[PDB]
């Protein structure tokens, strides 16, 4: 449910950028990279505050090898925010290749 408001890649667990709420201004996402796995929405989306290069298809790899699996084989990336790179992003049982900079 894209809830979350806009300016860095806001996660949450709690429709609204709220519940648990975590902040990823295109950098932590550094870290991780493509968060090459499932991204689901179900209080867990975020705001946008970058093209995070959303790589997605229904998820459909549980069997990961130790965590690091992209739970997918990729049905269409939506570059910035799949539209404009600042604003509440959605999911919903979808995997998701989040890229933030990487």
């Amino acid at each position: 449910a894209p809830s979350c408001p806009a300016g860095s890649l806001c996660t949450y667990s709690g429709t609204g950028l709220s519940g648990a709420r975590t902040v990823i201004p295109a950098s932590d996402m550094e870290k991780a990279g493509t968060d090459g796995v499932k991204l689901p929405a179900s209080a867990r989306s975020f705001a946008n505050g970058t093209h995070f290069t959303l790589r997605y298809g229904p998820a459909r790899k549980v069997t990961c090898v130790r965590f690091p699996c992209y739970q997918y084989a990729t049905v269409g990336k939506v570059a910035p925010g799949a539209q404009l790179r600042s604003l509440p992003s959605p999911g919903a049982t979808v995997t998701v290749g989040q890229d933030l900079g990487d």
